């Protein structure tokens, strides 16, 4: 019931396209937490949260963020936790700027991550449903089935 | 001494940039194994390790390729486990057609892709082990260790030559 | 009666694009078939559709997809017979990702790529026929007809 | 040994790179003629050429081109053969000019465009020979052999310096 | 009364484009012809019209077009007469594409390129009303008054 | 041997680019001055020389920049003169940023932009050229004798190393 | 009373986004004026503009233009006082063009960029507020709490 | 001799672009401090640093940050201070991810961006002097002899080697 998995998000503007992450880990039924946290805004609020987010139970963090989008790199700056990272499209730049920003992280400190988008998001929570299979069986199972399931209800033909 | 991080790259050539992933792990004391299979030129390769990867042990897939890079993306269509990808810098458009066709993947089949060339490989290394680290308190300290190190490590001060 | 190219597309969001390859094919009266396949959510699909093509006589595969798009080269990898590509334009990077992801194939694998978008997918259909006209007399005057009557419709000034 | 590809390129600094083409067709046994002609700077060559290039059993014509490249498309303007564009590596813009300036061609001009550079060209030469393929069984198996031969060769793992 | 500028453009869709060159070169009463010529679906059209062109008349040729824009590049090559170019914005790339194929014109076939969209095709018109002006007093004088015009009829402040 | 031509550039190291386009005018006996003037540093020099351009006599100025290239857009702020822009090629960005600070020119403010580089320079002095032909019918005969030239100079075939 | 700063901008049409700049001015009560100057169409207001900047009072100046966007760097060309520059968003490249054309400035000749659009307008007019507060313990006063209430007033969760 | 301006940077591998930084503020005869603090791999070092910054007197801070630059905005984030960045030229990507890392911050936290490399470095020096320069009427008289210094040093005419 604890949270295993932790997405945060820059500002509420985000939302649009992180809350296709919460409902990909609620279809799988992975205990997550749903929140907002800005590295540029709240600086100390990211801090406290990406340190101590391994002691709270938490596994995995998806992180997204438009813009300069320092929120992914900086959550994975401070925890030792798999952080992957969501470039959130944006107005001017698309989302290039995000992608560039949250992609390019040095060697050292790492952030897996995904398309820009609602896509991204999505695969973002996949990703984490991935990396939890393997060690529950019975998410594994239902990850398993998820996948199945795309691929045959994937159309043969256009309508 | 099962490997439990399979690293697969689409090339000789992309062993420059990938050999650094294979340190690194070596490095954290993480079972490995390293090959080349390329999803355009080896496709039956590709699927035959990616549809075995899970009964074969391995836990987390780290691949390498540049261009028209399709390596990583294919490799997740074969198989549950998370892949990594690095995007290897290539001549002309110096590593963004490689990093667009591996991070733009469609909604359902996922990458978690790193920044282009050996700082990717390196850190596509440290995100396994993380993943790993998960459920291995033995490689979670030498992970703690080694983060620790490279913070610790970090001049204060300028050389002027 | 029996196609002799097919066009195949990464799914149901291709269709507004691809469905112009599919109207010029018809209209030159090129018999083919029109499918959905994805290289990423039906990877086996692709594996069997593209390594039968020769053998169920198609002559050409026209392949369309948007984001990463790893259809056309894909497909390309498993067939001999010659593949073209249509980046299909995208939300966030507007077809980008899309044709270097189709172009930038390595030597070995080719993927004579159209213009992305529409037009694109138009110039593929257009691209297939060229190269049936090689070895049918009747469709290569339907084809001189067709590029005739582009040109000659063509107007002098605008309205 | 009459020609059946033409590959033309707008000029000598274009060779370096088409000259893959002529090679992988030479390879294959394709008979073909290989020019020098420029669609901004010899237009009038470039017309008569793309004119009379079908009546001259030409089928399949290979076009090369760098920075505002315009000769894939003016050629297909001209002959209702598939005409293949391979993008010149340009020096500032690494080619990108040059790809933008082919591929994006209207509807109802088309120009099968391949990868920047040398892997362009040869991938051109290779699409060429896919096409003739399709009704010279003889080409056809030695294409066949040549793609399997590729594939083969590639190495399954990587060489450590 | 016979035009000394012509403005040519790619298809119907430039129009909305290259209307402002045409609405330009009215304003400062410089006859001049709009026609629609496309080099690579009227390849002979454009040659003929190139080639004459300075037989014809005519001082400067204005050519707009979208896409792998070949239209203003083309026409350079077969005129003596100075050609200037105007990127159509297009759907996919924002007329990049266009820009690219127009500006990057190799040593000895050159066309002045303006900007991207509609102020390219306003400033196409004022840069062959500058050229004409060169030996046309009155139409200078009338440039002059234009070019005044505007600097003198920016506010101050916004509103 | 008045000058007709004005060749402006920002710096010493735009010279490299810019020496290009005083060749070709001084091939083609086109009477010009060349000299350096920076809109970013030298905003006044700049002022100067654009305003009294037209009573100096001068009939086209061809303007070079690179980086935030703002010399070609002022010149035309205050001259009435046609005014042509070349982009000099930039270290890190290859020119594309002094070539959208040069083409991207407001609707009221035009600046007739060239090709990045040497080739551009070139370009900038052959429109010119073009643009005095109109009235100068040696000057006609010379650019006319000059463009047939280079397009019979083209050869026919690639010579292969 | 006096200005203190100065908001310019190229266009009316600019106003849009450096609207947002003079909004937080007025909300952190920084005495300044709001004009419209381009450097192309009224090059010799800029130059008189910036030049006497100094000796009207003023202490930075923000300005904002979209395209080639030369009237941030030319401002700094003529002033001594730190110029901040607003790179304006537009239709074709997105403020891609002015974002280069402001940042790019050479050695010598600074401006402090700021991102495209809206944003970019509020942060310039933030960064202009900081260089003020130097000098001016209210003004800083005022920042530390616009500051903590920004930071403060981020949800910790999405709607 | 108290430093009034901090000059900050992600590693050693900066200090070749943020030495321009340094320099002219030595020539105009500015106090400040030179540190090394990565804001990914020692972000507590940051927040130390950027917290404290206001009350250790400092009143501008120059940044300096390559590749997913975070550097100049999380010192942003704990200061109230004005912090100008540099993005520091990346390999592949030629700064182009460190410019965009930099400058696009969100509304509320600025960072006033420089040009790419070396010439940006010496841009956030002269910035942060004519901040200075609003309350220091010698720094101010300095950075005017410096502006004017430079503007009558621009050559008039080219150096043909
Ligand atoms: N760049 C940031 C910063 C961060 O946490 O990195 N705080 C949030 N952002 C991004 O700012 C963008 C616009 O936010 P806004 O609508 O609150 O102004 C959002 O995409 C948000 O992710
Ligand atoms: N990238 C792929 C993958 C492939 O076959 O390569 N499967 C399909 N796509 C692309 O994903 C994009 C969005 O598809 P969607 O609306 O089903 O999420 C489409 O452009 C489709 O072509
Ligand atoms: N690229 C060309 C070619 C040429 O003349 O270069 N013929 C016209 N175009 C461009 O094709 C684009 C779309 O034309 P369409 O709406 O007729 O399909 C237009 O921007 C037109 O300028
Ligand atoms: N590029 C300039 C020039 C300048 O001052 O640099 N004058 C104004 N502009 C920009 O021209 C763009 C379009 O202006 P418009 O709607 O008046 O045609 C605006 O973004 C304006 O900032």
């Amino acid at each position: 019931s604890a949270p295993v998995v932790g997405i945060i998000m820059g500002s509420q503007s985000d939302w649009e396209t992180m809350r296709h992450a919460d409902a990909l880990l609620t279809e799988l039924e992975i205990p997550h937490e749903t929140l907002i946290v800005s590295a540029n805004r709240t600086p100390d609020r990211l801090a406290d949260y990406a340190r101590t987010a391994a002691e709270r139970g938490l596994n995995v963090i998806i992180a997204g963020a438009g813009g300069a989008a320092h929120l992914p790199g900086m959550c994975a700056a401070w925890t030792r936790l798999p952080v992957l990272g969501v470039p959130v499209e944006s107005r001017a730049l698309k989302g290039m700027d995000s992608l560039l920003s949250i992609v390019q992280m040095p060697g050292g400190v790492p952030v897996g991550t995904l398309a820009i988008g609602a896509s991204g998001a999505k695969n973002a929570a996949l990703l984490a449903a991935s990396i939890l299979a393997l060690y529950n069986p019975a998410l594994a199972a239902r990850l398993e089935t998820w996948r199945a399931l795309q691929t045959a209800s994937v159309p043969n033909s256009p309508i």
